[PDB]
């Protein structure tokens, strides 16, 4: 669980969004496995706009935060699961680290703002969803 709050926008992972998320849907792709739906309140995380390839990343099976190498935004096969059947998920980036099924929705920041959730693992890897080419979440 873990979302994203940038002015009266909730990022979320797609396959976790909620009947609200829904019923207040901005923009969602499942190829990209995000969601983005209204708020009534005012968000303050920042997204970064920038190229970074290292960062922080939160892991919720550890209760701990983990500093990350992570590869650029591409399309990287997922398995199969309760939401998607096998396929290519774009805009995800790779790293070596820790994560469990509980985990997607926790951030991965740099030093210029949040970069993507947590949205695949398996074997030692964690996958984030990117977000910082979504220009309009600032706007
Ligand atoms: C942090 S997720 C994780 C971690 C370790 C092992 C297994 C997983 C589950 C996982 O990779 N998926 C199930 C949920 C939907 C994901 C997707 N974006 O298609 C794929
Ligand atoms: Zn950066």
């Amino acid at each position: 669980s873990g979302a994203i709050y940038v002015g009266n926008y909730r990022v979320v992972n797609r396959h976790l969004a909620t009947h609200n998320d829904w019923a207040n849907l901005v923009w969602e792709d499942s190829s990209r496995d995000l969601l983005v739906s209204s708020t009534t309140a005012q968000g303050c995380d920042t997204i970064a706009r920038c190229d970074c390839q290292t960062g922080v990343y939160y892991c919720s099976s550890r209760r701990k935060h983990y500093p990350v190498s992570f590869s650029k935004p591409s399309l990287i096969f997922v398995e199969a699961s309760e939401y998607y059947p096998a396929r290519y998920q774009s805009h995800l980036m790779l790293a070596v680290g820790h994560s469990e099924p509980g985990d997607c929705g926790g951030i991965l920041r740099c030093q210029h703002g949040v970069v993507g959730i947590v949205s695949t693992g398996g074997n030692g890897l964690v996958g984030f969803a990117d977000v910082r080419d979504l220009l309009w979440l600032d706007e």
